[PDB]
């Protein structure tokens, strides 16, 4: 997660058990796939704010591997259009999207990815 306390530079934190727990429960509450999952998934991506890396390692321990693995290879793919059309303070010279989009520093860039990583889910 990114926390953003006031009147401070932002800062990445691993994971905690307990918040991975917590999202599993609520995401848990609602039918795989359906609008209201979707709902209480990027509910969870607002609350604390991922990184790419962040999304990936949320994914592996809510989902099967092979789940998670098919949404990763989507998200390859409409990250390779995204790419294509150009993205929001994503600049190719300085590095791989997934990469960048896990610098805390870079937001912009990291909400665009989150959408991205949302709209895999289809």
């Amino acid at each position: 997660p990114v926390m953003h306390p006031h009147g401070v530079p932002p800062s990445h934190r691993p994971w905690q058990m307990k918040d991975l727990q917590a999202i599993k429960q609520e995401v848990s509450q609602a039918a795989p796939g359906s609008p209201q999952f979707m709902q209480t998934i990027r509910l969870a991506v607002q609350q604390f704010d991922p990184t790419a890396k962040d999304l990936q390692d949320l994914l592996q321990y809510l989902c099967s591997s092979l789940v998670a693995s098919l949404h990763h290879q989507q998200l390859d793919s409409l990250i390779s259009e995204a790419e294509t059309r150009g993205i929001t303070g994503y600049n190719p010279l300085a590095g791989p999207l997934r990469v960048q989009a896990n610098n805390p520093q870079q937001q912009g860039l990291r909400r665009e990815y989150q959408q991205l990583w949302l709209t895999a889910f289809a």
